[PDB]
């Protein structure tokens, strides 16, 4: 009985294998745009993807993964609320069975199609696991997806999907720039938050992308024909893989825009 998005195993259940679900900064949470404040205190948004190095492309039965090579500094978060720098790791995206719904945070209770996660670890703490062990651990940059026009830069992704549509399946994926995924505007919404998957560690500072970048009906199809199950077991369609809002509670989401 592994954690999942089902009716026995999905979000209502995880609480149990992962007390820290009812912890005081879950993610995602509704970002309320009225009660939001402009921050002076952010230093501009620093997105340094130019020497990313992509490695293979994963099925981990939840959702599928583009892994990057962060065993040097090249793909770099830096600047905003964050102090120090944070390294790509990896990016994964969050959809629906619809597209009225798949996005993870919400906009005044709006619900995207889905949502983009790139992964990032401060670097002061040396590799990812002893990241995740610290309260600014982790800085994750969210980018909602709108269903409109295609996605030149997120068809690469799309067509790789075929060799991975059950879990466990991977990939080699190399030379895929993640600038190709980033929308013109860098304005954005940030808060204190967690992992918005099991163990839900409460490493993360939240850095969630205002523009949304629009990918084409057929993109999202493709992402819909993924699997949850593994290869020779029943076709459980991965779709609706996304946390609904967490309790706010003790925080406050502040915006880098006036
Ligand atoms: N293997 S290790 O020791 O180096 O580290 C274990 C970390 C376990 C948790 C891994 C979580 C990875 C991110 C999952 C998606 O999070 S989201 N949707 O962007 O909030
Ligand atoms: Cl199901
Ligand atoms: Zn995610």
């Amino acid at each position: 009985h592994h954690w999942g998005y089902g009716k026995h195993n999905g979000p209502e259940h995880w609480h149990k294998d992962f007390p820290i679900a009812k912890g005081e900064r879950q993610s995602p949470v509704d970002i309320d745009t009225h009660t939001a404040k402009y921050d002076p205190s952010l230093k501009p948004l620093s997105v340094s993807y130019d020497q990313a190095t992509s490695l293979r492309i994963l099925n981990n039965g939840h959702a599928f993964n583009v892994e990057f090579d962060d065993s040097q500094d090249k793909a770099v978060l830096k600047g905003g609320p964050l102090d120090g720098t944070y390294r790509l790791i990896q990016f994964h995206f969050h959809w629906g069975s619809l597209d009225g719904q798949g996005s993870e945070h919400t906009v005044d209770k709006k619900k995207y199609a889905a949502e983009l996660h790139l992964v990032h670890w401060n670097t002061k703490y040396g590799d990812f696991g002893k990241a995740v062990q610290q309260p600014d651990g982790l800085a994750v940059l969210g980018i909602f997806l709108k269903v409109g026009s295609a996605k030149p830069g997120l068809q690469k992704v799309v067509d790789v999907l075929d060799s991975i549509k059950t879990k466990g399946k991977s990939a080699d994926f190399t030379n895929f720039d993640p600038r190709g995924l980033l929308p013109e505007s860098l304005d954005y919404w940030t808060y204190p938050g967690s992992l918005t998957t099991p163990p839900l560690l409460e490493c993360v500072t939240w850095i969630v992308l205002k523009e949304p970048i629009s990918v084409s009906s057929e993109q999202v199809l493709k992402f819909r024909k993924l699997n949850f199950n593994g290869e020779g077991e029943p076709e459980e369609l991965m779709v609706d893989n996304w946390r609904p809002a967490q309790p706010l509670k003790n925080r406050q989401i502040k915006a880098s825009f006036k």
